[PDB]
């Protein structure tokens, strides 16, 4: 019931209490382990709300206040009449920073506290999502001293009136199929990149197209929306000691911004929550670029970089995603925009683990997403016995909306 | 209930079955996953379920279930059990048991090789020396001039557990490490603690980076008693790079063998707590973790010095540049020796190929994705993108508490 987490690589050792007050399931059972699967009313709802109100009042120190007694009433009040309720800005706030705390996947919570919430509830069309998002993008770019932040459109109603942002992320390349029976451009986006065409889009059929915005209001049907090309911040790829990577025309983009997940706050459902940070450079370098179902590029900087891939033991796959990534995190740090090496992020969310035991009892995390996908055991987090749970509120996986969407 | 696990490169799905024959717990609940956690006496009355339950699916793996053969061997073990309170295992029955525990291994990325295993049956051992004979010829068969052979030496079973035989080594084969004065670590710092078990049992300590470890051995549930495993037997590869001639002038050596020897295999209900196993190196494990590491011969230091990167900052993934070249070394060392040894992207594809035939023929595969995925270069193996169940078959491989912590010493 109170539970030990070990680091193997400093024998310290960390007492979890903060999984007691785990709400909702992971998966896994006594028998069975499921830690490496990606995704596995009115009653109902008012418990919920005085969750969330309890703990917000205990972490304001008025907590059994009349302060509080008189919003759980209120609350109360509210949902026994509306069948729903209504968060107070400050509630809005602590809950977004709340369920960034609680990512067990992030490996960036040190920074959960300095997160800007903009309040877009008043939202009401697709053009004033369109508006949102281009205020979101231009201050968290910050001309490349990136700023985290959130934007949240209004909470679901009947479900039938959903706020979605159809992209996976606000900024990401479209991805085409050639005749040649290969891919252009990013093959994760192939499906999104059709969706776009068979929505009016005049794609530019090239390898780093920034796709359109697709925005769905009040489960209306979704519009497009050209991001200002001003405010979408790119970084072209050098190597900082081999002239010839320039040559293979690499770029990437500094934000990095999730659009497609569903923010839960006191038992209301936000389904619409674009929110970014930055960059770690294995995202980009490692994932983006090397991974077989994206850019793919592993083989031609090899063959730049004339190694022997005859065989698998030259290590020349590991040889070329080491120059890769000292590449991108080169051009990044030139280019004067944000971003972090894996070795700094990892050491920094183990301070704020440890702070997290200290401050708050526990900090629900995901060993097989916190550890970096390069170099894995040279960083601390690799060592670190983690535990995974789900506290609320809390960032949660939703259906791609045209799987969904009544037309 | 079928349990679906997708590879997320591939998009190849597939279905377990094989997990509703699991009975142990995995530590984890619905509330809370402890998948990242490194760790989660017996009587007439559990053992004979476990008894039947063994030899149920012994007797289906010879497709002779319920056959006149099946029931008498239960009604033998049965009265056997009830009359002495254990039983013994068949032969056959030893070494179908042994690969499956291997077979069942879900922290083990060479499963593929599972039906390949030389069992040495030493359960007709008495004492110490007999072990070290034992032992021996363990190491020499499996060493094989460098040809490496999966080998296992099982002996005897636990009974009372007041008589247990234990391997006090945590490998057979390993290097001292010594604290200094200066709070510094000479050697291996993995093993300081044993090695000072060894120096206060008597053995006379070289003192060099590079010294394989005393056996110490105890049979019987008697104190344990060292023995020096002939240098002969003790395969060794200089550790030299292909494009660096700087590399040899580290003085890095590793042995080929790696043999683990400290944990306890459970086979239908019996307890053999001596047990050492051996195979070959996946290069990252010499490499990555017993060079790389913090807490062990930590050379990332010196290698990176030598190739002069840039260390001021860790955004030059100095650190990463140079775990690459030592493990081009490991690799290029054992190879150009002839000893066999096998690279991370090699291994991991076949581990693959093995956990998908398991799926096809068996119905499972358990696996433990947080060990399974390599220490390095993790993401591109294809393990990295594949989704894996795990849970806990019997027979297996259970971990058992450190033997200086339980044993009762005699004098
Ligand atoms: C500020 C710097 C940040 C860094 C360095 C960072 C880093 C990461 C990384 C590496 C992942 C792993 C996902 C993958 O590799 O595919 C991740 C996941 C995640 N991050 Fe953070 N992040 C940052 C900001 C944020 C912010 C501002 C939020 C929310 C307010 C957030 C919420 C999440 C969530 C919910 C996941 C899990 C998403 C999923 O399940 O796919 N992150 N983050
Ligand atoms: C023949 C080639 C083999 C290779 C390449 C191999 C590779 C590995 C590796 C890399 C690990 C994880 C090690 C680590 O944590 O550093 C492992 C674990 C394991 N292996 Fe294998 N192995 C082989 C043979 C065997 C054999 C013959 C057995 C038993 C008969 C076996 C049983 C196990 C067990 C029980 C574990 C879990 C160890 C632990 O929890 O500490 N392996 N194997
Ligand atoms: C804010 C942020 C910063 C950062 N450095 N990295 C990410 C991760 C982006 C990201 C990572 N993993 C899965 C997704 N998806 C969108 C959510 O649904 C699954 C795919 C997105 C997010
Ligand atoms: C047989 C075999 C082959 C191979 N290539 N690698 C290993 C490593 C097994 C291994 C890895 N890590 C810790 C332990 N220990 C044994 C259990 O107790 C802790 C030490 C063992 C074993
Ligand atoms: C905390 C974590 O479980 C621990 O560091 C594990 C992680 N994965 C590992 N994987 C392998 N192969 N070997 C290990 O020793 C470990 N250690
Ligand atoms: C199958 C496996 O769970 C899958 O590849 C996971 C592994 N770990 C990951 N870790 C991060 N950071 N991001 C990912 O997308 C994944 N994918
Ligand atoms: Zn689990």
């Amino acid at each position: 019931r109170f539970l030990k987490v070990k680091n193997w690589e400093t024998d310290v050792v960390l007492t979890d209490t903060l999984h007691l007050k785990s709400t909702l399931e992971t998966g896994c059972t006594e028998h069975i382990c499921m830690g490496s699967i990606m995704l596995p009313t009115k009653d109902q709802l008012f418990p919920l709300a005085k969750e969330f109100l309890d703990q917000y009042y205990s972490s304001i120190k008025r907590f059994g206040s009349k302060a509080h007694m008189d919003r759980l009433e209120e609350v109360n009040k509210e949902i026994e009449s509306t069948s729903t309720y209504q968060l107070k800005d400050t509630e809005l706030i602590y809950g977004a920073k709340h369920a960034w705390r609680n990512a067990s996947r992030c490996v960036g919570r040190i920074q959960w506290s300095k997160l800007q919430v903009f309040d877009a509830r008043d939202c009401t069309t697709a053009h004033g999502m369109f508006n949102y998002i281009c205020n979101h993008v231009k201050y968290a770019t910050n001309k490349g001293n990136l700023r985290s932040a959130i934007t949240i459109f209004p909470q679901r109603t009947d479900g039938k009136h959903d706020f979605r942002v159809w992209n996976s992320q606000l900024i990401r390349y479209a991805g085409y199929k050639q005749p040649d029976g290969s891919t252009l451009g990013d093959p994760a986006n192939v499906q999104f990149t059709e969706i776009c065409i068979q929505q009016g889009w005049k794609a530019p059929r090239g390898r780093f197209d920034v796709l359109p915005l697709l925005l769905q209001a009040n489960g209306n049907d979704p519009e497009l929306f050209q991001i200002p090309p001003e405010l979408v911040l790119e970084v072209p790829i050098r190597h900082p000691k081999f002239d010839w990577f320039k040559d293979l025309g690499l770029k990437w983009y500094g934000l990095p911004a999730v659009s497609n997940m569903l923010l839960e706050i006191g038992g209301l459902e936000f389904s619409a929550c674009p929110f970014s940070g930055w960059y770690m450079g294995t995202e980009i370098g490692v994932r983006d670029y090397c991974d077989n179902s994206r850019y793919n590029i592993l083989e031609e900087v090899a063959k730049k970089m004339d190694l022997d891939m005859r065989k698998t033991s030259s290590l020349w796959k590991d040889q070329a995603l080491v120059e890769i990534n000292i590449a991108v995190l080169y051009s990044f740090q030139s280019d004067k925009v944000t971003i972090v090496d894996h070795h700094s992020a990892t050491e920094s969310f183990i301070k704020h683990m440890e702070n997290e035991y200290r401050c708050r009892g526990g900090c629900p995390a995901d060993w097989v997403w916190i550890v970096p996908p390069m170099s894995g055991s040279i960083t601390p987090v690799f060592h670190q016995e983690m535990l995974n749970y789900r506290l609320t509120p809390s960032f949660e996986y939703q259906p791609d909306p045209w799987n969904t969407h009544v037309w």
